[PDB]
């Protein structure tokens, strides 16, 4: 298992990265420092996570310490929904760059296909509680992303939470200049994503799997929800391989040619989650894990289902 996957922009992306959604600002600097110290070279970020400044403190310290060189790091962020208009994209990217202490991103993603009204609120609401959409579509937002490549702000651009028809829309964009390098989507044994993964891979788009552990700290968790880390069937595969359940859950997408971005702020788990390059799941293990699909989403976006561009009506 090689550590990096070749993107369609010619750059290599580490297949294991550290997630940062929900990482508290007072803990994420140490989390990222530990991650870099134990071998991580890819950090997944976003402006909407409200902790990019603190992630950046860690990156800058490790660069200053010469633990790593900038060229060895692969830093990803995402354009939030209230910045889809063409005149806001550059400033949104530049705020992320400033916060992260960087002069370029390795990858910048459209975070969700849904554009929302610009303003201070990340979810602008009407008086009846619906999110207020923007009238800027995925194709004009894509053109604005392409400009960022041509200005040197980002090395690669991609998409996140795009369904296959939305991916196709960009691939079919009149005058398309750069194809999306990555589609970052939720993926784990309860949401196995066979259809969307094969489509993206067939087009040379690399898929990153988010919430690979089932996001046990998601703010809307309910006790009745299924739990990957506690599933006895997955625990049994882990025991057979003398690994933890989390390690199996991280290795699983790796063997599907996916990138995977488990989140932790716990030093011992950050280190544990990286020790996944020294064992192999069998084909039978892989097919068994795939069999657990139930189309269950951590990020279902139920408050966004009437948006012209809500992604999860379509089968995939
Ligand atoms: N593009 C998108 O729309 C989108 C959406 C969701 C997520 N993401 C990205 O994907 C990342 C990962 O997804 P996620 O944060 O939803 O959840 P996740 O990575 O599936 O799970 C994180 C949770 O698992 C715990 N954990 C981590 N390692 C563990 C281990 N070895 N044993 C037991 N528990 C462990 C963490 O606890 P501690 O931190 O307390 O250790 C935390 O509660 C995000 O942080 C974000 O970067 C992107
Ligand atoms: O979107 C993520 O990366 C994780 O989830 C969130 C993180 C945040 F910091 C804030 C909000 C979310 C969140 O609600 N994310 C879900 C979401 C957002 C936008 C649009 C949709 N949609 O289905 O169209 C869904």
């Amino acid at each position: 298992m090689a550590s990096r996957i070749l993107l369609n922009n010619g750059a290599k992306m580490p297949i294991l990265g550290l997630g940062t959604w929900k990482s508290p600002p007072g803990q994420v600097t140490e989390a990222v420092k530990v991650a870099i110290d134990v071998g991580y070279r890819h950090i997944d970020c976003a402006h909407v996570y409200q902790n990019e400044n603190e992630v950046g403190v860690a990156i800058q310290e490790k660069l200053r310490e010469q633990v790593v060189k900038r060229e060895e790091l692969f830093i990803v962020s995402k354009l939030w929904c209230t910045y889809h208009e063409k005149g806001l994209v550059k400033g949104a990217c530049q705020k992320t760059l400033s916060d992260l202490k960087l002069d370029y991103l390795d990858l910048y993603l459209i975070h969700w296909p849904t554009g929302f009204k610009p303003g201070k609120e990340f979810f602008p609401l009407d008086e009846s509680g619906n999110v207020v959409p923007s009238d800027t579509n995925i194709l004009d937002t894509w053109a604005a992303m392409e400009e960022l490549v041509d200005e040197g702000l980002v090395k690669a651009i991609g998409i996140s939470n795009f369904n296959h028809l939305q991916v196709e829309m960009i691939l079919n964009k009149p005058g398309l200049k750069y194809k999306p390098a990555v589609n970052q989507i939720e993926c784990h044994p309860y949401l196995t994503q066979e259809k969307l993964i094969q489509y993206c891979q067939s087009k040379g788009i690399v898929v990153t799997a988010y919430s690979p552990l089932g996001s046990p700290d998601r703010p809307w968790a309910k006790p009745e929800d299924p739990s990957l880390l506690e599933d006895p069937r997955i625990k049994a595969i882990a025991a057979k391989h003398n690994k933890t359940t989390a390690q199996v859950l991280i290795r699983f997408p790796m063997q599907r040619n996916l990138v995977v971005i488990p989140k932790s702020v716990t030093p011992e788990r950050i280190a544990e989650n990286f020790k996944v390059f020294d064992f192999e799941l069998s084909s039978q293990d892989m097919t068994t894990l795939l069999s657990y699909n139930r189309n269950w989403r951590v990020c279902a976006g139920l408050s966004c289902t009437s948006h012209k561009d809500y992604p999860f009506h379509e089968e995939f």
